[PDB]
C-alpha cells in the first residue's frame, strides 16, 4: 500500500453534478494507492502513521504534534496511479494497483477504519472512480510518502 | 532524488512579503527532493519524466500527452520533507536529505536545466528555504511518485 501524505490548511474536493461533497480544514490529505496484494495489515499500518505522524510543531520542539493533538480533520482520497510504474517508459503502467470493485470494498473498510481510530465527523473522502476536483491550500509545503512493501 | 507529481488546473504560491510569487495555469506541481547521494544524472532521470510522462489524454487514447504537448506550466517547489523517514516510530526523521545549503546550488542547476529542455517562461519556482503557501487545484487528482534510486 502507498499513501502521499500532505499537511493543509484547506481543501475542497468536488466532482460533476462541479458540486462541492467534501471540505476539511486544518489537517492532511491522503492520496491513498491499494495494491493487488496489500492485506489488511498493510492498511493498519497506514492507517496508524497517517493518524500518529507528528507533522505539526510544539512551541517547544518541531514534528512534535500529530493530527490528533490539534482536533484536525483527513481527507482521504484514492489514487491509483501511485502505481503508475513509469520505469519502462512514459506511458505510466498501472499493472500493480489492485482492480476497482475490489479496491472499492477494501476501500471502504479502511475509511471505517480511520473513523474507529479517530473520529467520524473527522474523517472525508473523494468519490472512488469518478473524476475528482481538489482545491488544496499546502501548508509549507509538507509531503510524505509511505510505501508499506518496504517493511 | 525523490519527486511527486501533481496534475493541476492551477496553483498561486505565496510567501512572507504573504504576497504572491508564483502562478502557474494548467500542468504539473512537482514537490521535489534532493538526496545527499544524488548524482546530476539523478537530476536528469526526473526531469526528463517531468517534462515527458504522458498524464493527460489525446481525444482518442488515455495517457498519452504530456506538458510540452499541451504547451502547459510547471511549478517546481523544493520539498526536503520526502525524506520523511518514518520506519522507526512517529517522529519523522530527514536525515537522508542532501544538507540546505548545498541542495540549494544544486536545485538551481536543476531548474535552469528544466528551462532549456522546454521553456523558462513556461517553468515556475517557489522560495526554497522559506515558508511556502501553495493554492492547489488538482485535477483528477493525478498524482505520480519517482525515486531514482529504485532505477538505472
Ligand atoms: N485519477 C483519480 C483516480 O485515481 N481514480 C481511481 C480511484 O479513485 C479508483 N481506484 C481504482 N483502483 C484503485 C486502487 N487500487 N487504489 C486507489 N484507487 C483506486 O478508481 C478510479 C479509476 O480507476
Ligand atoms: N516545508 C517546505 C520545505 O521542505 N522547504 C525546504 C526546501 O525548500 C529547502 N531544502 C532544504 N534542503 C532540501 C533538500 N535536501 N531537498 C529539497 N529541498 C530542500 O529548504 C526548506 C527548509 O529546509
Amino acid at each position: 500500500m502507498r499513501v502521499v501524505i500532505q499537511r493543509v490548511k484547506g481543501a475542497i474536493l468536488s466532482v460533476r453534478k462541479l458540486e462541492i461533497i467534501s471540505e476539511i480544514k486544518n489537517g492532511l490529505i491522503c492520496f491513498l494507492g491499494i495494491h493487488k496484494n496489500d492485506t489488511w495489515e498493510d492498511a493498519l499500518y497506514i492507517i496508524r502513521k497517517c493518524l500518529n505522524l507528528r507533522l505539526w510543531n510544539n512551541d517547544n520542539k518541531t514534528w512534535d504534534k500529530n493530527v490528533k493533538d490539534l482536533n484536525y480533520e483527513l481527507l482521504i482520497v484514492s489514487q491509483f496511479t501511485l502505481f503508475g510504474n513509469t520505469k519502462k517508459g512514459n506511458k505510466p503502467d498501472f499493472h500493480l494497483a489492485k482492480e476497482p470493485n475490489e479496491a472499492l470494498i477494501f476501500y471502504n473498510k479502511i475509511i471505517d477504519e480511520f473513523k474507529k481510530q479517530y473520529n467520524d465527523d473527522k474523517i472525508k473522502i473523494g468519490k472512488f472512480g469518478n473524476y475528482m476536483n481538489i482545491d488544496v491550500t499546502n501548508d509549507g509545503p509538507v509531503t510524505i510518502y509511505i510505501d508499506t512493501h518496504d517493511i
